[PDB]
Formats: structure tokens, C-alpha cells, sequence
């Protein structure tokens, strides 16, 4: 793919999210750099509207699979870069077990040399005293697999996976993700064999930052097809 060539170096990242969860409006900005050669993203996110009304961990998966490292033997399965620079639409529904759901729609595309991820999120049916609106989730790192499958009908991909969010009481809040991606442009894309993306994450705070924020260092690798 021609899009693959746009990711061989370090790429500036810009993220914008407008959210509404049970009527609580908020916005998030992010910035960083991606180095897909190494599957790496270095990111910092800020809540631009004050305090986030949901836990940072619940937004991590919403807040750029184009930065995954595909091993050479799997490069024909990288839909995400093949859709660049025109980009793709990424939609999810995230079902939180015994709580509400998030519906997200994002456009991921280049604006010049910057990879931009613009997101709208709507959350409904959340429990005002639950683990999400009650802020009862551990601020720790999310790591694991996103299962990718071709969606030939939509000239794109679907993904599915469950995030296990640690709760402050030792329990787990399951977040069941259903994902659809469709190219924005009408140029040809790569439709993959089944595989997954493996994410390793380190989450931190900026000790000099007074705004509500999250710092992430992410490594994402495609896998599941043998050498």
C-alpha cells in the first residue's frame, strides 16, 4: 500500500473528542507522536472543559490502529494504513456490563503531515452512582488484543474485544467492544485475513500538569498469522 509509506518515520498526532454521557458534556484534546515502525505512540490527553465526568480508562480505546507495527510477513493485512491519507471512519459501540453504553464515531486521516483523530462519543443509560459516573475505576494501564476481520461488504474491517477495567473494590467491569471501520476515500484498500492487534500500555501523570489529563506510552503489534 501507498498509505504504508506515510508511516515510516515519526508522525505528529492530534486527537479531538466531544462527548456527552447521560447529558454531561465534555471535550478532550490529545497530542503526541506515532512511530509505526516500532508500533509506538507517545500521547498526552487533556480535558479541555474542566474535570472529566467519566474515568480516563473508559475513553482510552476511543482516543489510531494505523500506528500498529505489522510484521513484514503480515503487511498485506494492514487495512488501516492502506486507507491513508484520505482516512477511515471508526465506529464503536462499547457495552459496559450492567451499565450504559458508549457509541463513538471517529474520522482518522491526515491533515498535511499530522494524523488527526476526530471523535464524537454519546453515552446513555449510565448509573449515576455506578463504577463509571461514580469514578470507581483504577487508573491503570489497559493491555490486550483487538480481533480484526475483513468486512468486504463495507470495503473495510470489523473488530471485537473485551476490556477488563479494574474496579477499586477488586472486581472487573467488562467493556464489550464492537467496531466497524470504513474507508473515507474510494481508492483500493487492503482487506485482511483474521488477525489481532496486541497492545502494551504504560499510563502516567505529568507531575507539572494541573489540568485533568492522561499520559500514555503505547506499543501495538499485529499478530496471529505465523511466519
Amino acid at each position: 500500500s501507498k498509505g504504508e509509506k506515510l508511516f515510516t518515520g515519526v508522525v505528529p498526532i492530534l486527537v479531538e473528542l466531544d462527548g456527552d454521557v447521560n447529558g454531561h458534556k465534555f471535550s478532550v484534546s490529545g497530542e503526541g507522536e506515532g512511530d509505526a515502525t516500532y508500533g509506538k505512540m507517545s500521547l498526552k490527553f487533556i480535558c479541555t472543559t474542566g474535570k472529566l465526568p467519566v474515568p480516563w480508562p473508559t475513553l482510552k480505546t476511543t482516543l489510531m490502529q494505523c500506528f500498529a507495527r505489522y510484521p513484514d510477513h503480515m503487511k498485506q493485512h494492514d487495512f488501516f494504513k492502506s486507507a491513508m491519507p484520505e482516512g477511515y471512519v471508526q465506529e464503536r459501540t462499547i457495552f459496559f456490563k450492567d451499565d450504559g453504553n458508549y457509541k463513538t464515531r471517529a474520522e482518522v486521516k491526515f491533515e498535511g503531515d499530522t494524523l488527526v483523530n476526530r471523535i464524537e462519543l454519546k453515552g446513555v443509560d449510565f448509573k449515576e452512582d455506578g463504577n463509571i459516573l461514580g469514578h470507581k475505576l483504577e487508573y491503570n494501564a489497559i493491555s490486550g488484543n483487538a480481533n480484526i476481520t475483513a468486512d468486504k461488504q463495507k470495503n473495510g474491517i470489523k473488530a471485537y474485544f473485551t476490556i477488563r477495567h479494574d474496579v477499586e473494590d477488586g472486581s472487573v467491569l467488562l467493556a464489550d467492544h464492537y467496531q466497524q471501520n470504513t474507508p473515507i476515500g474510494d481508492g483500493p484498500v487492503l482487506l485482511p485475513d483474521n488477525h489481532y492487534l496486541s497492545t502494551q500500555s504504560k499510563q502516567s501523570k505529568d507531575p507539572n500538569e494541573k489540568r485533568d489529563h492522561m499520559v500514555l506510552l503505547e506499543f501495538v503489534t499485529a499478530a496471529g498469522i505465523p511466519l
